[PDB]
């Protein structure tokens, strides 16, 4: 399911546990110690039998206790299960800015996750 | 200053906890237990003092015990005080879909959240 | 109707002509970001909207290329026009600059602008 | 430019453009099969002075869906980049909103990328 290791397109490790209350918890990594960061988030725990993925979504701030960005991405997407797993996502990660440059504060992509290093 | 209840601009509730850890926690709603929701999120628990904002995220999934969307929100932003104190996101809402309806599995939208309603 | 001068909330001027033929034409001017004076839009619209209470749907594209500077980037809009005593444009919009493929991650920003043919 | 010509999405979709001298992007956007009523105007803009460092050329389009045959009142607007090369790209992200009531208007907008070549 989607609790395990899972690697985005460009290398980043996302370590998550899918808790029995709908529950993420878990470490991203953008592979060292100091860039570790915490995660949570939500996932359903009872998808449909019709074949459709997994609803989930998870949120990272770039805070720990080597660096601070300022700033935070979510992950919105679903899990799809089968031979190989994946999870499609996109992405938003907004910076805290003042008003006046509130306009150009969020950045959007998309990350796709396997279980095998790119 | 993130603590407290909070109110949208369509009428939903979300009311928030931010931890000393960074955690937020809490329930968002739009008002009975049927339309009551829990959410997790993340924020900078050392935000500048400069005047820009406090970046956060959290999560929706649009379960609970008597109702299921097989969907979920995420919401990015970030929070500014003041005397008309703010909380500014962008948010997706992504389906649980089959392959082929994948490609339209992604809503995309804004939410202003104020402490007044 | 969709054809006039409209401005976002941040004071920049988009200036647009609606053909019968679904054709979007006209000037942006931003008030932010490396831009400077008018720049050219081309879009589309919905030249025959539902009758159901229904906006009209429509998009732009601004590349930021003009005879003063070129912020190698380009910005689309996305929403719809809705009227009535305050006719309003609602959108979400990307822009994409042109990058690196190291740098592709990180080249695109997302927001929303809403217009109105009186200025905020 | 490297950009005019056919494009092929990665879901069966095709389009045809000309990129003019003065940034102009016109053509037609279309299914696999390529019967009329899938086809549909396409208009936008690009970077025609990109860099030269090795960046990709900035870029955006739209499509309102309505042709000659049917019309689904909306419109998508495809924003990215254009890379060159043997294995040529363009690599988009893209915004598709509904007309709507204001009560709907909340989920107007689907969001998505497509990544296009020049092969199918
Ligand atoms: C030291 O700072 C960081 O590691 C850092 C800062 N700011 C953003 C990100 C990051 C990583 C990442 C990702 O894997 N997918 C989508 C967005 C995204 O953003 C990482
Ligand atoms: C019974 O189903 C629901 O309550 C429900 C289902 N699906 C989505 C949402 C919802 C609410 C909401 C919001 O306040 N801001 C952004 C997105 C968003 O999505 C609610
Ligand atoms: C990275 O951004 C640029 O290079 C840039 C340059 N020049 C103008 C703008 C600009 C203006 C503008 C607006 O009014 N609404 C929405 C987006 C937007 O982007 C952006
Ligand atoms: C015949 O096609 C339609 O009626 C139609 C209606 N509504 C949307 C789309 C469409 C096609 C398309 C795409 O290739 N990439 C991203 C978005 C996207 O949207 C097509």
């Amino acid at each position: 399911g989607i609790t395990g290791t899972w690697y985005n397109q460009l290398g980043s490790t996302f370590i998550v546990t899918a808790g029995a209350d709908g529950a993420l918890t878990g470490t991203y990594e953008s592979g060292n110690a100091e860039s570790r960061y915490v995660l949570t988030g939500r996932y359903d725990s009872a998808p449909a039998t019709d074949g459709s993925g997994t609803a989930l979504g998870w949120t990272v701030a770039w805070k720990n206790n080597y660096r601070n960005a300022h700033s935070a991405t979510t992950w919105s997407g679903q899990y799809v299960g089968g031979a190989e797993a994946r999870i499609n996502t996109q992405w938003l990660l907004t910076s805290g800015t003042t008003e006046a440059n509130a306009w150009k504060s969020t950045l959007v992509g998309h990350d796709t996750f396997t279980k095998v290093k790119p």
